[PDB]
DNA sequence: TGGTAGGGGAAGGAT
DNA sequence: ATCCTTCCCCTAC
């Protein structure tokens, strides 16, 4: 008869806009090649690859790339007697679509699931594969959404007293629309129940009757939540279908193996035929919710298929050395590396390379590649870029790749193919997903998403901004540092070239994709994003798309949703807070004497859990806990400048204690399991106990979001006031107790053999949110760490409830207290420890942290200024100004004067100079709008250079003053009519042979060295720092 | 729709 | 000139 759903994929093509650059033909004359053929043309597309030519659009007998699609264009390229029987089944995503009865009447669809969809019925897909590989797609129709509104709120102000009644004044609102939308929608088309629940906000509060309403079709929700009656409270209304699929039916996940089994009147799922397919899926089905179930056994991924690509373009415009558009009709897509592996092998199957201009590739790359068991690369050469893009799309289509990867594809490629497809070659995409039609293909630029249907995109290029720290992350930076593989760096400043030389000079550039492409793969299996997202899913009930783009709130929201419904409330849709921590003023220096580190076990989790802080066990009001005896059946607090009331938990259990006592619980057993577990299974398990501590740590912050979903800032404040009350505790218990050594010896008989030559102290030194560093003099640090853990033992026992744990984790050697939140130590097992100097922060120069390095290195690690830092500790260091440093700082002065060397020497490497700052917000909103990163940007912009996207890091570069230097910025200040506008990009300031501004990086260095060292003399910097000029020869001041 | 503390560097105004 | 404010980067919990 013909499809039902019309599929909207490029399936013919008779003409197209043909684009081309000139400098591809050949027997055109050298002198009339330069430009870049473009207009239209009436000839069917194609594709040439090994000699041998076929339509892009053709399907079958003979095929280049690998193919997964059944139906293509209302054909049924399946062996007939196709009819393989399902039963279980993996799912990876799930669309969430509106189906009416009026459009599926040609399909022959069972008399329950038109029923489902009378007028119009939410339709929930569940997409995956079978065991044996094939692509599936189960329909789950029933699925209702519904929220809540008061009775006694709504009967009252909408002068109804029924439900049928509520029915009614909803359907006339939504006819009465703007656009009637809804045009005919009657009460019938409403069911309305009348429901006791309970309001999530307040102890006080207490249950009523609400109105519950089912919605057939997400938009008439959306609307009705909208505008419908704006003045009462509305419940549950975001939630939307796939999530009460979830969470209605117990047991399920968005992400497992999933069973067919038969449904309530002994019904049985049944199968589409393929005219009536919605997917580029062999196989789909019809069922209701009870036809299905969860499968147990099953533990391990299918046969799902991993597209990772790059892409690479060319300028066609007057200046072909620029950075190309995507805009302009002139640049175009020159080369598309695309490689397709196995997910559930991790096996590299298919190497394809899309080409405008057929080339061979290198034979170094291909002795390399078949060298190292890799498939042999395939090229498909194009003439024009329509085709080679339709080509692209088309694989996409027909192998349906369930997973794909990149590096920056979220801000580059997928942009740019996309505004290719859609701007100039004018192309439908919403077919170009696993839908036949109507899905989702957009690109959006608090983060930049990429959102296809039935399409997981995970952009390596966050997982490494996530998991590593770098100053800067181009992709062979990221190679270098993490798999020690260095491999070609490119730019675009070299593609026209490389390119109009010809073939090989072009499969050059293919070599760089595919090398490219590779790498990115590597990482990708090596942090295998796609098992630790896909179990963050599973846990939160939720999609993985949404896992990955959609935020955090979402998922702590969308389990405590379960919970709470599970326990009688419903949640209210809504749609510098709070004071946090105090870090303890800290008496600044070098420590010799041992110091001991203690620390709480997921503080703010265990105060939630312990003083039972919720949503539901909060009160404002006295009245409300007036009943109940203060103290035993509730906490009262004071919380910034007000009473607050936390009844206990034998009163009414918090919702946010059994989240985080059943996760925590859940964590425990399955770390259990770790030893006993092949390390297949162990990977998994990891993976799992990770997205648990994430949610863990997820819920504090959740609480805290000031206009988020259901926010409650009074339990985050609760929660730090609690913790701050604890650390002052813990300090004050650790003076008085412990301050005699004879009650150290008394609690523990192991003092005996740890009394040190010195006088006895034990003295809170440092401290922050969880921390506390104790100094003690007159102790010996031979088993300080294992007396100190039998030190927070008691602490805990004897100050705070359970699960409240205070642990014993490091103990230093020496330590340097610089300032607040800022320190560096030795631990007793030899390692350093970093935290809050320009050490870590990746915004610095390598020169200077490599010196810093060396100078701290030497302060821990040689005795002789060791000593010279206690020589500077028996003096109050004020008198210093006009006294001599002690002879072991000598060594200080020869490391700072070999600086100045590689400062002014050239044969440095300029990027071991090179500064870095990430770009926060969109430029045009900025209040100094005089940055460096800033300068640079704008200087990029001018010179057509890589725009950098919207939240990357921006290396630079300071220039010293020239005559040209001021001369252009006059002559830019005039036009757009020295403080630190000398800031230059790497590139064009080596390319130009601008030379650095050897003061400032000089000067710096001194500045890092004054900022770290202050600490040794009292935590003065001026007086530091002209004690430092004694480090320098006076010529350099 | 990810929280509050921090320190320190760059730029600019006020004392 | 000296400070003193404010913004901005990226940390530590
Ligand atoms: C690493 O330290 C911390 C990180 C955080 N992070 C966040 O709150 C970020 C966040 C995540 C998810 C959502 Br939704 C909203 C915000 C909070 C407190 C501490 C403090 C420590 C001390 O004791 C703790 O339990 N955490």
């Amino acid at each position: 008869t013909g499809p039902t759903q019309r599929h909207t994929y490029y399936s013919e093509c008779d003409e197209f806009r043909f684009i081309a650059p000139r400098v591809l033909d050949e027997d055109a004359p050298p002198e009339k090649r330069a430009g870049v053929h473009d207009g239209h043309l009436k000839r069917a597309p194609k594709v040439y690859c090994g000699g041998d030519e076929r339509d892009v659009l053709r399907v079958g007998s003979g095929g280049f790339w690998p193919r997964r699609s059944r139906l293509w264009g209302g054909v049924d390229h399946a062996p007939a007697g196709f009819n393989p029987t399902v039963t279980v089944f993996h799912v990876y995503d799930i669309l969430e679509n509106v189906e009416h009865a009026y459009g599926m009447r040609a399909a022959q669809f069972h008399a329950r699931f038109m029923d489902a969809i009378t007028p119009t019925g939410t339709v929930i897909t569940l997409l995956g594969l079978t065991p044996e590989g094939h692509r599936v797609a189960v329909h789950v129709y029933g699925t209702r959404q519904y929220f809540y509104m008061n009775k006694e709120e709504v009967d009252r102000h909408l002068q109804c007293r029924a439900p049928r009644d509520l029915c009614e004044r909803m359907a006339a609102a939504l006819r009465e629309s703007p656009g009637a939308s809804f045009r005919g929608i009657s009460a019938d088309h409403f069911e309305a129940e009348v429901v006791e629940r309970t309001d999530v906000y307040y102890y006080e509060t207490r249950p009523a009757l609400f109105y519950r309403v089912y919605v057939r079709s997400g938009r008439v929700l959306s609307y009705l939540c909208d505008n419908f009656c704006p003045a009462i409270k509305k419940y549950e209304g975001g939630v939307d279908a796939t999530t009460r699929f979830i969470l209605d039916n117990p047991g399920f996940v968005t992400f497992g193996w999933y069973r067919l089994k038969p449904g309530r009147n002994n019904t049985l799922a049944q199968p589409r035929a393929p005219m009536a397919f919605g997917t580029s899926s062999d196989v789909e089905f019809n069922c209701t919710a009870d036809n299905l179930a969860i499968e147990g056994g099953m533990s391990d991924l299918p046969a799902y298929k991993l597209m990772c690509f790059d892409i690479a373009c060319k300028a066609g415009g007057e200046d072909e050395l620029a950075f190309p558009v995507a805009g302009h009709p002139e640049d175009l897509v020159i080369q598309i590396s695309c490689l397709l592996y196995d997910l559930s092998t991790t096996a590299l199957e298919h190497v394809l390379l899309f080409s405008l201009g057929s080339c061979d590739l290198p034979e170094s790359h291909l002795n390399e590649l078949a060298a190292r068991g890799l498939p042999t690369p395939v090229v498909l050469e194009f003439d024009s870029e329509f085709e080679m893009l339709l080509a692209f799309m088309t694989l996409v289509k027909q192998y349906g790749p369930e997973f794909v990867t990149g590096y920056n594809i979220i801000n580059f490629d997928w942009p740019f193919l996309l505004a290719k497809l859609t701007d100039i070659y004018k192309v439908p995409l919403d077919g170009y997903g696993r839908m036949n039609g109507r899905g989702v293909f957009r690109v959006w630029d608090k983060r930049s998403k990429i959102k296809v249907n039935g399409m997981v995109n995970i952009d390596m290029y966050g997982i490494i901004t996530d998991k590593i720290k770098l100053s800067s992350y181009k992709l062979n930076a990221v190679a270098e540092a993490v798999l020690k593989d260095k491999k070609k760096d490119l730019s675009y400043r070299d593609i026209p070239a490389y390119y109009a030389a010809g073939p090989a000079q072009r499969g050059v550039i293919g070599e760089y994709c595919i090398q490219d492409s590779l790498l990115v793969g590597q990482l990708f299996f090596k942090f295998l994003p796609h098992l630790e997202l896909s179990a963050v899913a599973r846990l939160a009930g939720i999609n993985i798309t949404r896992t990955i783009y959609d935020g955090q709130q979402i998922r702590v929201f969308t389990c405590l949703l379960r919970l709470a419904d599970q326990k009688g409330f419903i949640l209210p849709d809504t749609q510098v807070g709070y004071q946090g921590a105090r870090v303890h003023d800290p008496t600044s220096g070098f420590h010799v004497n041992p110091v001991v580190g203690f620390d709480f076990a997921s503080l703010y989790p265990s105060i939630i859990q312990a003083h039972n802080l919720c949503f539901s066990t909060l009160s404002l009001r006295a009245d409300a806990v007036a009943h109940l005896e203060a103290g035993k059946d509730y906490l009262e607090i004071e919380v910034g400048g007000r009473r607050l009331f936390f009844v206990k938990a034998h009163v009414r259990e918090s919702l946010l204690s059994i989240l985080l006592r059943d996760w925590l619980a859940m964590r425990k057993q399955i770390r259990s399991r770790i030893p006993q577990s092949s390390p297949e299974e162990a990977v998994l398990l990891d993976k799992q106990q990770a997205a648990i501590k994430v949610v863990c740590n997820s819920v504090y912050g959740f609480t805290g979001v000031q206009h988020g979903l259901l926010p409650c800032l009074h339990v985050a404040a609760t929660v730090t006031t609690i913790g701050r009350e604890m650390l002052l505790a813990t300090r004050e218990y650790v003076h008085a107790r412990w301050a005699a050594f004879e009650q150290l010896l008394a609690d523990f008989p192991e003092a005996a053999d740890m009394r040190a030559p010195g006088p006895y102290s034990m003295r809170i030194i440092y401290g922050d949110t969880d921390s506390i560093f104790v100094l003690c003099r007159g102790l010996t640090a031979a088993g300080l760490t294992a007396m100190g853990d039998k030190m927070a033992s008691h602490i805990s026992r004897a100050l705070f409830l359970p699960p409240i744990k205070l642990e014993c984790e490091k103990t230093f050697t020496k330590l340097l207290l610089i300032a607040k939140k800022k320190y560096i130590g030795v631990i007793y097992g030899g390692k350093m420890l970093i935290k809050g100097v320009d050490l870590v922060r990746k915004n610095n120069c390598a020169f200077i942290n490599r010196t810093s390095r060396a100078l701290v290195d030497l302060l821990f690690y040689d005795d002789t200024v060791s000593g010279a830092a206690a020589a500077l500790a028996e003096r109050p260091a004020e008198e210093w100004l006009a006294r001599p440093l002690p002879e072991g700082l000598q060594a200080f002065g020869a490391v700072l004067v070999d600086a100045h060397r590689r400062i002014t020497d050239p044969e440095r490497d300029i990027q071991d100079f090179v500064l870095t700052a990430e770009l926060s917000r969109h430029p045009r909103a900025y209040t100094n709008k005089r940055l460096a990163h800033l300068t640079v940007y704008y200087k990029l912009m001018a010179r057509r250079a890589q725009v950098p996207s919207i939240k990357d890091r921006i290396p630079y570069v300071i220039v010293a003053q020239t005559r040209e230097v001021e001369e252009t910025v006059a002559r830019l200040a005039a036009l757009r009519e020295l403080v630190s506008e000398l800031a230059e990009d790497p590139a064009y300031a080596i390319a130009h042979g601008v030379a650095l501004n050897t003061d400032y990086y000089f000067s710096h260095l001194l500045g890092a060295a004054c900022v770290t060292f202050k600490a040794l003399f009292g935590n003065n910097a001026k007086i530091t720092e002209s004690l430092l000029k004694r480090f320098i020869p006076e010529v350099w001041h």
